[PDB]
């Protein structure tokens, strides 16, 4: 199935990050079931500085600009694939502290804090 390819793609790229890499082959396998991809073109708003959030976002294509205001906006880091943003919101209540925005065609796999706290409540 359509369903079983994307989490063969997701359990690849998921054993290819060092950190995700230590996790138990069944943990990733219950993450791999709930990610889902979203995908972004060059300029777009990913998150803005000062929204709420409830998602968390771990690059599986392209790069991304972390930028904010610190009163124009400043450059901070980019970052690439395997990299990840955004999981103080998985904690709870969050606003974001800086733009995170798409430098080229970008792909993240998504989980959101109600996803996120059933995976680790479960465990
Ligand atoms: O300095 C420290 O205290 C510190 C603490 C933690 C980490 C590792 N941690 C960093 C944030 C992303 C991810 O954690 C989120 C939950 O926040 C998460 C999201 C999903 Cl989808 C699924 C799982 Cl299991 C966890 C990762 C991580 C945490 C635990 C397991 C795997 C990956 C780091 N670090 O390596 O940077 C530094």
């Amino acid at each position: 199935s359509t369903g079983l390819i994307k989490h063969t793609e997701y359990m690849e790229f998921l054993k290819s990050v060092p950190t995700f890499q230590s996790l138990p082959e069944e943990i990733l396998s219950k993450l791999a079931d709930v990610l889902e991809e979203t995908h972004y073109e060059n300029g777009e708003y990913i998150i803005r500085q000062g929204a709420r959030g409830d998602t968390f976002f771990i690059i599986s294509k392209g790069t991304v600009n972390v930028t904010r205001e610190d009163s124009d906006p400043v450059f901070l880091r980019t970052l690439g694939k395997g990299d990840w943003f955004g999981e103080k919101a998985l904690q709870g209540e969050d606003v974001r502290t800086a733009n995170v925005i798409a430098a080229e065609a970008v792909t993240c796999l998504v989980i959101d804090r109600d996803s996120f706290k059933h995976l680790i409540g479960g465990l």
